[PDB]
């Protein structure tokens, strides 16, 4: 089964998932001098005031904070998007060292981690149908650098002890994802894919220019998670990121000068 190790990592995924070598794979390097300002791009609309978090799950490749997406409660709209996308979950990718961990890079710079807020297009009815569509998902990507602590992240950090191993979950209600956003919503956008198998080419990527800061202690606690299940040999959940993929016939657009 796929993973991030030497024998099952990103370089192997194409054997089970041939779309890994496709025409709109993610992540990519964001070349800031080649991205073009697009004045027709609208401001992002992040409406999270009514978000309803439910659960946090260690799925063996990251941890997901899951939301109630059975109504329009937490939605992303505007920017490059047509229509309404519902928040279903967020998760992170991170490194074994502060110098790596993000999936997207900015002028080849790697950040310590990257947050993905995953939304699906409500015109397709459910997430499973949405991932089968070229405009099925909108993922909001936010970089993390190590410095000052992010207060709104601490409730996530503090529950990780209870979901140490693959397949463990914990109640996680009343978490407000607005505490994870930077001040500015300036962004780059391009058409891409899920960054884990099945690597479906169904995502409008919206990557914020401004990173959030998290403390060394906060990201340290990410690195105490396990890829393995309970009672299996311990393998730390670190470096669960896919490296940058070829941009091919795509243009990255910027919302800002
Ligand atoms: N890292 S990501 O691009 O935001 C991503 C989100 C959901 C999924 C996923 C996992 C299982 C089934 C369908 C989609 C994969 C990747
Ligand atoms: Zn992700």
């Amino acid at each position: 089964h796929w993973g991030y190790g030497k024998h099952n990592g990103p370089e192997h995924w194409h054997k089970d998932f041939p779309i890994a070598k496709g025409e709109r794979q993610s992540p990519v390097d964001i070349d800031t001098h080649t991205a073009k300002y697009d004045p027709s791009l609208k401001p992002l609309s992040v409406s999270y005031d009514q978000a309803t978090s439910l659960r946090i799950l260690n799925n063996g490749h990251a941890f997901n904070v899951e939301f109630d997406d059975s109504q329009d409660k937490a939605v992303l709209k505007g920017g490059p998007l047509d229509g309404t996308y519902r928040l279903i979950q967020f998760h992170f990718h991170w490194g074994s060292l502060d110098g790596q961990g993000s999936e997207h890079t900015v002028d080849k710079k790697k950040y310590a981690a990257e947050l993905h807020l995953v939304h699906w297009n409500t015109k397709y009815g459910d997430f499973g149908k949405a991932v089968q569509q070229p405009d099925g998902l909108a993922v909001l990507g936010i970089f993390l650098k190590v410095g000052s602590a992010k207060p709104g992240l601490q409730k996530v950090v503090d529950v990780l002890d209870s979901i140490k191993t693959k397949g463990k979950s914990a109640d996680f209600t009343n978490f407000d994802p607005r505490g994870l956003l930077p001040e500015s919503l300036d962004y780059w956008t391009y058409p891409g894919s899920l960054t884990t198998p099945p690597l479906l080419e169904c995502v409008t990527w919206i990557v914020l220019k401004e990173p959030i800061s998290v403390s060394s202690e906060q990201v340290l606690k990410f690195r105490k998670l396990n890829f393995n299940g309970e009672g299996e040999p311990e393998e730390l959940m670190v470096d669960n990121w896919r490296p940058a993929q070829p941009l091919k016939n795509r243009q990255i657009k910027a919302s800002f000068k």
